[PDB]
């Protein structure tokens, strides 16, 4: 899997210091900015921004409808795969209780179906750039990202499957909050291609819009970084493809192992199937409804995702 929302912290502490400060600010006050943590289900409105440049990036309304059906099966452990999990690491599986719906309100306060279609000269979009989140660069504009979910469907080239927006980049980035996915790896089967064809590419990526980390910590293969979980086992390097469980590193060296099918890892759609309660907690906390970054969201869910 490839991803572009590492987050290896000795690199950033030397190329990007202003980074690192945000950063380890963030970390040191995530503890104090979630006591009023909402107790109910949380719901977020989804706005799907398709960037076409030819028909086969030009994907279906069942095809885009099918990726919002898998965050909600993944995102509240009604993903059927649910049962793979290894039982030594089903007791740790987490529930986020966080529905997705498509908006049917657009900010103007038009009917919508929750789904843009812009057609572009670009031919392929630079994650460096940001260039599919601006209609004066070949992409479309955001929609205000304090009520909105924003994922923008497009063409990233041969390598790359998606990258995301952290929460503490959201006050300094406003504009370009939300989630870029490959339009070959978008929804579950039809035309999303293999192995990357569960729609768990966006289940990874809303994954870092809520604050979550690579599950080996980016850096490189060592036992240093963190994802800042205590229930995701420490883990060297990331797992690719489809490992066969337990599987054992210089991190975590006994049975059970490290969780290579959670969605925070780099393996195949098909092998994950779940995120940790402590992930859960993570991701909720960004909702508390005093000084949670993404409270705003809350306050018109319901009025922007019914007609
Ligand atoms: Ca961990
Ligand atoms: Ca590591
Ligand atoms: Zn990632």
């Amino acid at each position: 899997r490839t991803c572009g929302s590492e987050l290896n912290m000795e690199q950033i502490r030397r190329t990007e210091p202003l980074k690192y400060q945000r950063i380890t600010d963030w970390e040191n006050q995530i503890k104090l900015h979630s006591r009023s943590v909402p107790s109910s289900t949380i719901l977020i409105p989804v706005v799907v921004h398709v960037v076409y440049n030819n028909s086969a990036q030009n994907i279906s309304d069942a095809q885009i409808i099918s990726q919002i059906q898998v965050l909600n099966e993944d995102f509240r452990r009604m993903n059927a795969d649910q049962a793979n999990t290894p039982s030594a690491f089903a007791n740790l599986a987490g529930n986020a209780n966080i529905e997705f719906k498509l908006a049917r309100r657009d900010p103007n306060g038009n009917t919508t179906n929750g789904i843009t279609r812009t057609s572009t000269s670009t031919e392929t979009f630079s994650m460096e750039m940001d260039n599919v989140k601006f209609s004066n660069l070949g992409g479309n504009n955001a929609w205000n990202t304090r009520r909105y979910l924003n994922i923008w469907v497009c063409n990233l080239g041969d390598d790359l499957l998606g990258y995301a927006q952290f929460p503490f980049e959201f006050q300094t980035k406003p504009n370009t909050d939300g989630v870029v996915i490959h339009y070959k790896h978008f929804g579950r089967d039809g035309s999303a291609e293999s192995p990357y064809d569960k729609g768990r590419t966006a289940t990874h990526a809303v994954g870092h819009w809520l604050d979550l980390r690579h599950i080996w910590g980016d850096d490189g293969g060592s036992c240093s970084g963190t994802d800042n979980i205590a229930d995701t086992p420490n883990q060297g390097g990331y797992n690719e493809g489809c490992p066969s469980f337990p599987k054992t590193d210089h991190c975590t060296n006994t049975s059970p192992g490290v969780m290579f099918m959670n969605y925070m890892d780099y393996t195949y759609d098909a092998c994950m199937n779940l995120f940790t309660k402590g992930q859960v907690e993570r991701m909720r906390s960004l909702f508390d409804t005093q000084t949670g970054i993404r409270r705003e969201m809350q306050i018109y869910a319901n009025e922007l995702t019914n007609p």
